[PDB]
């Protein structure tokens, strides 16, 4: 048998290594709205993950002096946004964000070690792949062409009018698509996000390590599986 015969990842911390691009994106787009534009990468690690409006709501509350641990439930039932930060100021600022990351997001961005052989091996053992990334969908098609062409049966980004992770919607498309039982799909991913989006999906899920969360934060979140080589990814979406 296959234990997985679908591997649906993330894309952010995942398989792309975009921090520094979405840093320099990020400090772009607030320098040009008037923000303090000094955000470094960690800080990023800390905004994305939630799609880019809950990302620039994020950024504005920690310029306004929010907490990193406050920064969690926003885009959450729970989420306490401070009284500075308004989404007509989010929408500004993503007016500039949307297209100049667009424009700039393979600039440092590359696939981290060992994930284009990965890919590869999968394929070689069949395991169908695809992406569903809270990226927007526009900056998702470009790295997919660019850096796996051929790679993925399905990718997908976020795409206003379609609920972002973790609603089910967007990996309802990819499972359709794919036409693989969802108790044969394993989603990949660096966040809580990823942990809830797999659960909403009703499939099991494989944490990585070398993204934006932390080991202890994943593990808090409720990840099972966490590995730290590209190597033990694949092992584990094997079984072996
Ligand atoms: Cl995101
Ligand atoms: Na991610």
């Amino acid at each position: 048998g296959m234990k997985y015969k679908a591997a649906i990842f993330d894309m952010d911390g995942t398989i792309l290594d975009t921090s520094a691009d979405l840093t320099s994106a990020l400090n772009y787009a607030f320098e040009q709205t008037g923000h303090r534009h000094d955000f470094t990468v960690e800080d990023i690690k800390n905004f994305f993950g939630s799609g880019v409006v809950v990302a620039v709501t994020r950024a504005l509350a920690y310029e306004a002096g929010s907490s990193r641990e406050s920064l969690v439930a926003f885009g959450t039932k729970d989420e306490q946004i401070p009284e500075a930060v308004t989404q007509t100021e989010v929408n500004r600022v993503l007016e500039v964000f949307k297209p100049y990351y667009a424009d700039h997001c393979q600039i440092k961005t590359g696939p981290f070690p060992g994930i284009l052989d990965l890919m590869k091996n999968l394929r070689q053992k069949g395991v169908k792949l695809a992406v569903v990334s809270n990226k927007p969908n526009e900056a998702v098609q470009v790295l997919v062409e660019e850096l796996f062409p051929g790679s993925f049966d399905f990718a997908l980004g976020e795409k206003s009018g379609i609920r972002r992770k973790p609603a089910p919607d967007m990996t309802s498309e990819c499972v359709k698509v794919l036409g693989v039982p969802r108790d044969k799909c394993v989603y990949i991913g660096d966040s809580e996000i990823d942990i809830q989006t797999a659960r909403n999906s009703e499939m099991d899920e494989i944490a990585v390590n070398w993204g934006f969360r932390s080991v202890p934060f994943l593990q808090k979140h409720g990840a099972t599986v966490i590995v730290d080589t590209a190597e033990k990814l694949e092992e584990a979406i094997l079984g072996e």
